[PDB]
Order: structure tokens, then sequence, then C-alpha cells
């Protein structure tokens, strides 16, 4: 397309669903229901991250945004995406641990603010607003790694499977935060054909990484 | 109004009226808590649906998309409202059989692509791009009937009555993605006046007609 | 700012933020299961309320909505708000008396009716049409309160808090349509920096207070 940064929406849209299928296919030989719960949960994941990717491709999920002087291209369906697939992969990490139904809630909740407010910058049209909007979602990121470490005796191949998924979730969602201020987004500091390579290598390991991983554990079984 | 279609929305308000308060009255009359369930969530399609069709008669989920040419008339309001009803449809069938979670989770998320994906093509400005997110959306489909049919022993005034259900559910569904092709959202083979007459047709029946027959069945209680 | 109604949605956003703060803190401390849901619930809540208000406050959720003459500002930020955190105090109240599955889906499902409507007249275009969509809101909300007096022998740490927390909603819910009434959303009689008082002066209460009766009870606890 005329958009520098079709090649990696497009890398990005082939990977997902290659995930998906990979998943899918896989997730065919399950009987144990647990582990179905995980197969279900993990497979949305990237089945949702596809379409998003594509309509990005496509260009549905590109909007302009008009602020700090010009007219900014801003993709919005990122975050219809984060919006179902982060509270998704939360719920991997909480039945992973047999969490609490109290603290399920706090998760997703937290995590809803997170997106909903990392949204509310992308769109904001007072360049400085953008930041505070930036820091309140990031306050409740740290909020959810927090929780999944310090309020997050179980079967030891499911304990190591956690500390493991979970050292890859705090090591990917801290990246985003950072990506978002560098790039068009935020600072504008880094060009959109740039921040959107990043999100990609991001949303790949995060999701399609994140599920490879746990979809081979014996943790995920009884 | 000024609006060929307007007879049929204003049909398909009153008829989803008139199935709400019908199961609510009949809804007065329950004890056993599982049977609350069905009834919970039976009463509350229509009830959504009753909003939506309304919304479109006064014409508030009415916009026009601009695409393969002129402008085009796409009412919204109805993917706000399979959004939510469909979903709430497919845990019926779901608590009929006593479901997994697991597959609780599946039908619901590919049911919120299926939709999604739906809404993505109704408003989407290259003709061409429509049909591919048409594809999609039917692959979402196939994998739900799928779902209920070979993934979905149990007490027989139950079974007799899923697989009742059931048939209304496969028929009634798959004329959707039929009349969106041939209709002014799709290919624009049949006037807008038809294809508002054919998704009232299949609403109340997949609705209302799925209600009447569930809730009158002894499957719903202890 | 160049608004009125400023000081209120800065007084809004202040309070919000600092019951927030109140009941995260003092949710530090907590052990019981049980316990710990009703702080995740009870602190969302004005989480979300807190993102809202300071929207409003930036100017981010306000629009200009056309009818009866001229152009009319209309705050939508006010209804995504709602939209999640009116289904987070039923739930309070809900798992207070541990409530049915089916009961539980009832009043979330009349939920998002009420609110759902209340947006859609809040944006309609034909100033008459706007209360049609204001009675079908207000009839959802009788349902609810109904449903938390008939149909809804418990501990009576419990009852008492119950009867208690249920008299607030009930005479907090109820001031909120007659507010959009008189308000700028309704019918005018009241300038938006009167309407835009009262609402805050209603959520503060019907959150932060109706949260600080609920978290001091010991019939949270086992
Ligand atoms: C499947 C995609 C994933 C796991 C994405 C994670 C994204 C985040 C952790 C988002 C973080 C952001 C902030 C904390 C600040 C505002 C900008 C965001 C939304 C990129
Ligand atoms: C209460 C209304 C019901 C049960 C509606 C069902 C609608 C569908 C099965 C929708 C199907 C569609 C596709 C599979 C292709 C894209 C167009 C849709 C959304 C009409
Ligand atoms: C946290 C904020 C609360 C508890 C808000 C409650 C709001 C309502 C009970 C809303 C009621 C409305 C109607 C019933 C008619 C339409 C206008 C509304 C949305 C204000």
């Amino acid at each position: 397309t005329g958009r520098p940064e079709w090649i990696w929406l497009a890398l990005g849209t082939a990977l997902m669903g290659l995930g998906t299928l990979y998943f899918l296919v896989k997730g065919m030989g399950v009987s144990d229901p647990d582990a179905k719960k995980f197969y279900a949960i993990t497979t949305l994941v990237p089945a949702i991250a596809f379409t998003m990717y594509l309509s990005m491709l496509l260009g549905y999920g590109l909007t302009m945004v008009p602020f700090g002087g010009e007219q900014n291209p801003i993709y919005w369906a990122r975050y219809a995406d984060w919006l179902f697939t982060t509270p998704l992969l939360l719920l991997d990490l909480a039945l992973l641990v047999d969490a609490d139904q109290g603290t399920i809630l706090a998760l997703v909740g937290a995590d809803g603010i997170m997106i909903g407010t990392g949204l509310v910058g992308a769109l904001t049209k007072v360049y400085s607003y953008r930041f505070v909007w930036w820091a309140i979602s990031t306050a409740a990121m740290l909020y959810i790694l927090y929780v999944l470490f310090f309020g997050f005796s179980m079967r030891p191949e499911v304990a190591s499977t956690f500390k493991v998924l979970r050292n890859v979730t705090v090591v990917l969602w801290s990246a985003y935060p950072v990506v978002w201020l560098i790039g068009s987004d935020g600072a504008g500091i880094v060009p959109l054909n740039i921040e959107t390579l990043l999100f990609m290598v991001l949303d790949v390991s995060a999701k399609v990484g994140f599920g490879l991983i746990l979809l081979r554990s014996r943790a995920i079984f009884g």
C-alpha cells in the first residue's frame, strides 16, 4: 500500500492468523476440561488480534487526530484489540494459579482502565493532556504487574510455568508504554513506521509467543 | 415515515416488545433457580432487540456508508443488538446441556468475532473488502454451529429439547449471511426494503420463536 | 476553564480520586476471599468514575447534540462511566445477599438497558424522541429497584447492611431520572451548570458514600 507500515501490518496479520490455526488445530486433541479452558482463551487471543491487524492493514481502523500542530495518523483498532485480548491473557495467568474471584476482578478492571485511558490519550487533541492520560494508564499497569507478583504452595509443574509466563508478561507489557511514548501516538520521536514495527514484535510475542509456552506445559492439565 | 422499511421496523418493534412482556409475565411464576436462569436470559434477548428495532424505527441507528459508487444506507443498530443477544442465545443452549466453561468461552468469543467482523464489513468503504469481512464472519459462524454439534448422555427432556432449539438456530443463523450478501449491506441485489423484511422475520423467529419453544420445555427445570 | 461547570467536574475528579486511594489503601489489609471481592468491586467503581470525570474536565467526553432548535452540549463520558459502575454496584448488593445467578443476570441486563437507552436519548436529535427513550430507561430502573425489594433468612449483620445500602440506592438512583429530565440533557429547565452539580453530588454519594458504608460493615466477611 501507499503506507510505509503496511509490511509490518501485513506480517502482523499473517503471524496472528498462523498462531490461531496452529492453536485451533492443536486445540483439537483435548479432553481434560480445565485444559480446554486454556485452549479456548489462548486461541481466541490471536484470533481477535488477527481481525484487528487486518483492519489496520486494509485501513479500516486508522484515523486522523489533530494535535500539537498538524494532523496525526492514529490506529485505533489497536486498542479495540487490546481491549479484549489483554484481559484474556491475565485470565490465563489467573486460572493457572487458581486466582480468587476477587483478584480476578481487580486485574480485569485495572486492565480496562489501562487500555481505556490509553485509548483516550490516543485520541486526545491537546498534546500535553495525552501524557497525563499516559501516566494514569501506566499507573494501572503497575498495579497489574504488582498484583501478579505480591497478591498472586501450588503444584510445581504450575508454579514454574507461572513464573515463566509472568516474566514474559512483565517484560513485554512494560515495553508498550515505552513504545507509545517515543512513538507517533505520543512524543513523535519515532516515526509511525517504526512504532508499528515495535508493537507488532510485542503483540506476536506476547500472544503467539506467550501461547506456545503455555499450551505445551503440563501445567494446563489435571 | 418517509422510509419504505418503516413498516417492518414498526412490526419488528411491536413483536419484540410483545415477546418481552409475555416472557416477563410468564417469568413471574418461577421458583426453581436454574429455571430462573433461562427466564433471565430468554427475556432480556428480545428486550434488547426491542430497544434496537425502535432506534432504527425512529432512525437513530441508521447511517450512510459511501461505497461502490454512491452513498449507502446502513442500519448499524442491528449489530449492537446482535452483539448482545446472540451470545445470550448460545448461553441458553450452553446451560441447557451443562456446557463446559471452556466451550462456553469459545462459543461466545467466536460469536463476538462473527458480529464484530460483520459490523466491520457493514461500515467498510471499499466495496470488495466488505465480502472479505463477510467471509471471516461466516467462518466464525461455521465454528459455532460446528461446536454445537460435535463438541456440545444427558436427561431426555433436555436432549430432545436441545436438538430442537439447535435445529432452529442452525437454520436461522445460516440465513443471515445469505440475506446480508444479497441485501443492501452486501451485494445490493435486494433493496433495503426486502433486506429489512428478511432480518425481521429471522430476528423474531430466532428470538421470540426460540424463546417460546424454550420456556415451555420441562428441560429448563430440576 | 471557560466552562461554568468546571468547578464541579474538578471537585468530582478530586473526590472520586480520593475515594479510590482510600479504598485501595483500606483494601490493603484483607485476607478473607469474600471480603476481597467486595474491595475489588467497590474500589474499581470510583476508579472508573475518576477517569470519566477527568475526561469531562479536560473536555474529552463532551459533544454537541443538535436538537429542539440549537446546538446542545452533552457530556457523553457520563454514560460510559455509568455503563460500568452501576452494574458494579448492583453486584455489591447481589453478592451481599448471595443472589441467584439468574437474578444477577436480570439486574445487570436491565441495567445495561437503562444506561444504554439513557445514552440514546442523550444523543437523539428529535427533541420529543428523547423523553420516549427517557421513559423506557426509567422503566428499567423500576425493574431493578423492584427486583432488589421483592426478588432479592440471611445472617443479620448482612440483612441490616443490605437494607441500608438498598435504601441509599433507591433514593439516589431515583434522583437521576429527575435530574436528567429537568437538566440540559432533557427539558432544559435547569442549566448545564446546575445539572452538572446535581450529578456530581449523586455520583460521589452513590459511589464513595455507598462504598464507605459498605467497606466498614462486618457483613462483607465470613
Ligand atoms: C496483546 C497485546 C498486549 C499484551 C498489549 C499490551 C499493551 C499494554 C501493556 C499497554 C500499555 C499502555 C500503557 C500502559 C500506557 C498507554 C499506552 C498503552 C495502551 C500502550
Ligand atoms: C437475534 C439475532 C440473531 C440470532 C442473529 C444472527 C445473526 C447472524 C448469524 C449473523 C451472521 C452474519 C454473518 C455470519 C456474515 C456477516 C453478516 C452477518 C453479521 C449478518
Ligand atoms: C455511579 C452512578 C450512578 C449510581 C448512576 C445512576 C444513574 C441512573 C439511575 C440513571 C438513570 C437514568 C434514567 C433511569 C433515565 C434516563 C437518564 C438516566 C441515565 C440518568
